[PDB]
């Protein structure tokens, strides 16, 4: 028995997971069979909160729920209808959780945006026709905090396209004070931002195609505007249009074009927030008060923070979200050092300077949690591995007293662990995700005690012993005086003296990292186990988690440097002994598939065949905030040469030496059918043949079952032909 | 040496034409080298009409060329830019001939959609920005008789969409009097016509696709609405908004939904217009005269005829146009007789009744000339074989008279025939087509004396001696008590003892004729030639030539019958002995592709592969006018049956069976896009894998020299693949 196409598209061999939401310092909720129960991390003990036949009445599939925190009442979500990302629309009702009684009077609207219950209690906040309502109490009436919202063109409290995908990764553009007493939110305005326009088709019953407008700012185009703007919650008159205090920007900023890129509150009364400027090299923090008499809210020049970088941009993808301290007049930062690295600086409010509370050659990943004993963080410090992750902890009084709360618990089967933790940090869950099969456990802060197992994934474990698995060589290679790590998922009984086919797998963007430690069941499994195939990731300049030494490489000269390296990754694996080298393949999604497409048009001739699915192919057709983060605007004074130098279209002679499936969804918001088209058009004037595929009415995803199923069938008989 | 591939792309071996102009009863025009020559008719002596370097500082590419009928000017067509089918938009200039001047005051400006002379003299009429403009002298401002011309909505003189491809099959909708005194014009509303909407992608350059917009009426969608015009030319002050004279339609037709659907000057007064019903079984003529008092038109209901089908649509894709003998009291017209063949019907202007002076079992196609001594018509009466046209005279004081005129002049090289007749038919060219190599010939009515060989294609004769061509056999079989008739391209020195494999060439749509008598060198020639493949087709029930009794089998059925008899053709085709009956696809474009496509879908396990070239899918997404006159309209009243049972989304499942090559032109305005990705959705929900390739920016032709090219590769490449 082996580890087919079918095992993978029909997801034979499940993963487990363990989900679950802390509702307390020492309480979660878990989801069982089709019942909600509540454990207590304490004791052990756990009582059914909600039974599953409670709504088999209800008459509608609920795809959601959401539990008020008071634990009052709970949310249930259903009529979902997905739209971009993040972003969806949905039905709502409220179950009363004292009495046992669905709420009918003043009910939530059918096509809601966004839903949120307040941090404490029960307050809603809901978006709804782009505009903001609220609700003290789910049986009352609503009351309209904006009146602005104009579809496509304002967005209240809601993100638009490229602030939802390129910013803030959610549709939600609003934020609670941690009492639930303010209501932040954001404003866009999207007017004078030009329209994506595409066909879409849907059913066949549909008689004429709907053409599909969408505000989006292609490269050096006219961005959404921003303003923000905080709420009070409790002065509100079932008789008055509502108060909202306006917190205007930095002058810094307000020179040009910028982008509000976080919002953090500190406490109750204050909030920070992060300006950046259209060019990203140049980040401002505010923090924010509250001046009682006034009703204003006061942004002290004494409290700002600048941040910026000479190599490049900054942030990952973004500046860090701050960790302030209970307190709030002091906050941790994950910002670039001197040698480049992504440490954590200890800021006082009103001191410009900071200092490093960690250091080393190595990056912190992400702050987890902060008390008044200890600072929670997730880096790849252990064994100077960038693809694997651990907790540490740190004592905030002695910043040389740092203990890995991970790495020992299982060294074989685990590398790769995210953290869970419960209100103020009594408990937390590790999660760890490879290179063994995930395992799932729950821990007390207190002392460092490792509690239960939640999930081993025995099951699963049982029917892998009965199939014939690839393995997994996680290595580096050192290509000038640095180390560039790589990943092999090679055929079960890899034999080193034979010569394999090899088929790179290709991301490549600016932080990107497929090399890692982590347990995965996809396509590359099949490509392997059955197939025999050795499918090979490399994380060559510009990829992540390895300092701005690295990162930044790539800066102002996209489909260069990661391109050439990874041609390079092959020449190496062919320097090693077991790849037949005249049967290597590559392909990629998104960047990867813009990479892939490339490097085909490098004329190299290292690889026989390439896929590209939903490339990008020339950079002035991407969303502005993505593009220009890398690559500044496209005038001749800025960097228009970079830009018209990186085109796949330009390579379209070279594919002459290659086989192309070239593969596109026509209803893309994200990387247009655009980018394709023009793609498939510079091959046919050149006299290219290729192959092309595309699929109606799909999105960035290829996502729908039907498709997902079409597309990497067809991908496979794609490989499988073109290494016989 | 063999016909390959390149042979045919790359246009290797030129059939030579014989283009003339008529501009006397006596005289053509000629142009050679770059030179406009006139030839004399009767001395057979020519002079140069116009010198090639005449143009050398012009500045621009002339794309074509018109004398006035008074050999004053001429008209230079320049910064041509094509739309649909035979839309365009061009610069005009107009050089004086008498003298030697391009006219310099009041140009026809950019950007005409339409431009004509006068049948006499040097009048011009010219459709610009969707408005009528008259100029009597090139060099005199123009007066512009039309006002409502708006833009997609409002057309003056010139067809929308709908009617320039389906019913009138030129831009233009306008209608000199013979001696130039009136111009006769149609309006068109398309104001609640609905919209088709497509990307457009450009240059590279270009950042956000363009969408196209076009009233285009789906099958039973709101119509355009038309009304007619006569205006005056003479009568027109420099200092007055002319008169237009509204001609209104009959009131059988103005019940309901109608089109006007030809237009016919009968004498310098008269002039006949045909009406026709939404429902196209039922068809008028009116007889319009002119009230010299009144200056209104006057359109005797005495003068009416009145044309219909009982077993179908009238015409054979819209009713005939008359030809009225010089006073204009009498017309003939080629009419269905009760056998239900179409023969030529004799005319009184105010009886009912005519009588027809042809009968048999064969068809004229079309009358070619009328003068007071005969009627020149081409039939395909000779051998009984439709394939075949040739041209007949007819003694209008003896309709027993009867005399072809080309039959014998070339039994073996020559059975296709086209005419080119002088004014008033003093003398014709006869075009032959085929079986043989193109063959152009001068000849005299008086005596029909074959006067000179105007080309021979000897040049093209003598290179393919050199060439192992393919041969040609045309026969039939029978089927019911029908004989049906199909051709195949054999392959040269072809061995009736091997196995062949077949590519069953497809149209099959009401009226089509894939078996004739033609020369052609297409893509089959080299599939013949090169790889050894019988490239058959074949006219099943529908097609036409044949009588209504095939025609019209396909009436209100449209994906049955023709589908099926194609299936049939196979079946028969390996009942001989040629045929690898393990080896035969099938192939089609436009109403060919649907045909293919819903052949490949029916399971009959017949055909290893086929390619469907911008098929129609489903009969609701194909404009009005072509899909009723067929299907009627889409409603359960009606015929919403047959329009829902003829799809090939339906028949997704069996492509299982089959590989499928399916290829559409993104921009293409008359199948849409839409039609194929219905179908590329419908096998993906079913999980049926096949191969797609769209053409950028294409349209129906795929005709751009780069894509043309690529799509013929691409498409011999699954061909060969799929025959091994
Ligand atoms: N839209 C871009 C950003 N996608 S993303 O929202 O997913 N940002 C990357 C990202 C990865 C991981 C994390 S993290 N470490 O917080 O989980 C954040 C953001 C990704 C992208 C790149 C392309 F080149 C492209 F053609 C399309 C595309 F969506």
């Amino acid at each position: 028995k082996t580890y087919t196409l079918t095992d993978y598209l029909k997801n034979t061999y499940r993963l487990k997971l363990y989900s679950l939401r802390w509702i307390s310092d020492h309480e979660y909720l878990y989801k069982q069979e089709n019942n909600i129960l509540v454990f207590n991390a304490e004791y052990g003990n756990s009582s059914v909160f909600l039974e599953n036949s409670t709504f088999d009445e209800f008459g509608h599939s609920i795809n959601d729920y959401s539990i008020s925190p008071d634990g009052q009442f709970i949310l249930l979500e259903y009529n979902y209808v997905k739209q971009w990302r993040h972003s969806y629309t949905a039905s709502y009702d409220i179950y009363d959780l004292n009495k046992r009684q669905l709420i009918t009077e003043e009910r939530i609207p059918n096509n809601t945006q966004w839903v949120t219950w307040s941090p404490v209690g029960h307050k809603l906040a809901y978006v709804w026709n782009n505009d903001i309502y609220v609700k003290i109490e789910p049986n009352l009436p609503s009351y309209r905090i904006t009146w602005t919202g104009k579809e496509d063109i304002i967005y209240n409290g809601i993100t638009d396209w490229v602030y939802e995908e390129e910013v803030f990764s959610a549709y939600s553009a609003l934020w609670w004070s941690p009492n639930g007493t303010f209501l932040a939110y954001a404003q866009f305005n999207d007017t004078e931002v030009p329209l994506i326009e595409y066909s879409f088709y849907s059913d066949e019953s549909l008689q004429y195609p709907k053409t599909v407008r969408v505000p989006y700012p292609k490269a050096g185009a006219v961005n959404p505007t921003v303003k923000f703007f905080v709420v009070n919650t409790d002065s509100l008159s079932s008789v008055t249009n509502a108060t909202s205090i306006q917190i205007t920007a930095p002058a810094s900023m307000l020179i040009g074009d910028h982008y509000l890129c976080d919002v953090t509150w500190a406490t109750q009364e204050r909030i920070s927030l992060q300006w950046l400027r259209r060019i990203q090299n140049y980040s401002v923090m505010d923090i924010c008060d509250y001046d009682e008499s006034s009703g204003r809210w006061n942004c002290l020049v004494a409290r700002q923070h600048i941040e910026m970088s000479t190599t490049g941009w900054v942030g990952r993808f973004r500046p860090s979200e701050p960790h302030f301290t209970l307190d709030g007049n002091s906050f941790y930062k994950i910002i670039s050092n001197e040698e480049g690295y992504r440490h954590i600086c200890y800021f006082q409010i009103d001191k410009k300077d900071c200092t490093f509370i960690t250091k080393g050659t190595w990056e912190v990943i992400g702050i987890e949690a902060l008390t008044s004993d200890y600072l929670y963080y997730i880096s790849n410090e252990y064994k100077g591995m960038p693809g694997g992750r651990n907790l540490y902890k740190i004592q905030l009084s002695d910043y040389t007293k740092v203990t890995c709360l991970s790495c020992e618990l299982n060294p074989e089967r685990c590398q790769y662990y995210s953290v869970s933790f419960s209100k103020e940090a009594k408990y937390y869950q590790l999660r760890c995700s490879g290179p063994g099969l995930p395992l799932y456990t729950l821990h007390s802060s207190v002392n460092d005690k490792g509690l239960r197992v939640l999930e081993d994934n025995s099951a699963l474990d049982k029917m892998l012993q009965n199939v014939q698995m690839p393995s997994k060589k996680l290595d580096f290679i050192i290509l000038n005086e640095t180390k560039f790590w790589y990943q092999m998922i090679l055929p079960p009984h890899f034999d080193k003296s034979k010569k394999y086919p090899l088929l790179l797998d290709v991301y490549a963007g600016p932080c990107s990292q497929k090399a890692d430690t982590v347990f995965r069941l996809n396509w590359a499994t099949y490509l392997a186990s059955t197939e025999n195939i050795i499918v090979a990731s490399f994380d060559g300049r510009g990829s992540g988690y390895q300092g701005d030494k690295i990162m930044h490489a790539i800066n102002r000269r996209l489909g260069t440097f990661e391109v050439e390296d990874q041609i390079e990754a092959a020449r190496q694996f062919s320097k090693m002994g077991f790849v037949d080298n005249k049967r290597i393949a590559i392909w990629g999604w998104s960047y990867g598939g813009y990479v892939t497409s490339m490097v085909l048009g490098s004329g190299s001739g290292v690889f026989k065949c390439g896929i590209a699915v939903a490339p990008v192919s020339r950079w002035e057709y991407y969303d502005s905030v993505y593009t220009e983060r890398y690559m500044g605007l496209p005038t001749p004074e800025d960097n228009l040469d970079h830009y018209r130098n990186s085109t796949v279209m330009s390579r379209a002679e070279n594919f002459k030496q290659v086989e192309y499936l070239l593969i596109h969804g026509t209803a893309d918001d994200n990387v247009h059918f655009q980018q394709s088209a023009q793609i498939s058009k510079a091959l046919v004037d050149v006299g290219v043949d290729f192959q092309a595929m595309w699929y109606t009415d799909e999105d960035h995803g290829i996502a729908s079952s039907t498709a997902h199923q079409h597309i990497y069938t067809h991908m496979s008989h794609f490989i499988k032909q073109c290494f016989s």
